[PDB]
């Protein structure tokens, strides 16, 4: 199954370290986050929110970039990757109205998204889920996990991405920092 | 709502004229197709199958191409457009593993999908729905409607599309011809 759900509440495999309401309406603070593979129609009792997304095909990356990423990208669930960050993101309607070449030019030519992110591998593992087409309040659920030694590097990366032209189209953003239980 | 459901059965707004099983497993013959805006977890009692897809953002079309289509494409629900064709399509795993630049090269550079399709406007209205990310047996639900006087032109377009490099990656196709009731 390509669907994944993220349940904010009192149970889960991940302990919430903090929630930073970066931009727009935030997410209610909770004790844990439970990650399930599949959809969850029955939102658990004693649970504050539910985020769901699906893995999908590549949308912007080209062959040379995929080869670069595939050459260094770390696997998920490394023994040492005990910190994780779940960053739901929403982009503006103006972004989704643009043609494919316009969005690619902003994504890479202007923001150099992949080139910048490649500088922080193999320290950080990542997973990208889509959820706009599901009608969710967010468009993407991004997931990053890494060892504590790279926490400062991840914060650096966040600052660099948040100054890019691409992020001028971001309308809602939240950071949920997690600790592997 | 961006989700659309197509129920094959004994009720609906469209009458099935014929079902041609072009490639792979087919669709059971039914009297009518019922189109519903929204998801449908409960397939009606007197129905054979259920297809669902969602409208999504542009994945390949360039700005200049979108401008060319927007200048000639007709709207849906024209009084004259009493014929419709619903063509579910599945593409091979080899297609989905390719990078964005590779898939775009096959779609337009080699197959000229959009240049070829533009030659049959404004006769043919169209709607593209995505369903692979929903876990459906098909990847796309394509919809076309037109006046009977264009039926020969549409068939010609089918033969042209099926001879393209893009269609070498198609591994399941069905044509459901419909008449507005
Ligand atoms: C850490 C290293 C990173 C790498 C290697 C990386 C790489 C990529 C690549 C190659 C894509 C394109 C996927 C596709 O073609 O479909 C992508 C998409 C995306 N990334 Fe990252 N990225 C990184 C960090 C981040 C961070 C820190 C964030 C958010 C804070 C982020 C948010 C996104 C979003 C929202 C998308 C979807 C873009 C869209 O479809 O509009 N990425 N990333
Ligand atoms: C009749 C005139 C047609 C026009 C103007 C046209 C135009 C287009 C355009 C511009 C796209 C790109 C959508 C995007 O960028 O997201 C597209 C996608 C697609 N079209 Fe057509 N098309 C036509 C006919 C057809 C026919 C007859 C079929 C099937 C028999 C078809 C099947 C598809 C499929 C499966 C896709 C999605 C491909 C993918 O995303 O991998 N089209 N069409
Ligand atoms: O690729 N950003 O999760
Ligand atoms: O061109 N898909 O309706």
């Amino acid at each position: 199954n390509n669907r994944y759900s993220f349940i904010g509440g009192r149970t889960g495999q991940w302990q919430v370290v903090k929630i930073r309401n970066v931009l727009g309406p935030g997410l209610q603070l909770v004790e844990k986050v439970n990650i399930l593979n599949g959809a969850v129609a029955e939102i658990p009792l004693d649970s504050a929110w539910r985020l769901q997304g699906f893995a999908s095909n590549i949308r912007y990356a080209i062959r040379t970039e995929l080869e670069a990423l595939q050459a260094v990208e770390p696997m998920l669930n490394r023994a040492e990757a005990i910190l994780a960050v779940l960053i739901p993101i929403k982009k503006s309607a103006q972004w989704w109205e643009m043609a494919q070449d316009e969005r690619r030019d902003i994504f890479e030519r202007e923001s150099h998204h992949t080139a910048v992110g490649l500088e922080y591998l193999p320290g950080v593992a990542r997973r990208l889920l889509h959820c706009r087409d599901l009608g969710e309040e967010f468009d993407f659920l991004t997931w990053f996990e890494f060892a504590p030694e790279h926490s400062s590097a991840f914060n650096e990366l966040l600052l660099r991405m948040r100054a890019s032209k691409e992020w001028e189209y971001v309308e809602r953003e939240v950071e949920v920092w997690l600790k592997r239980l």
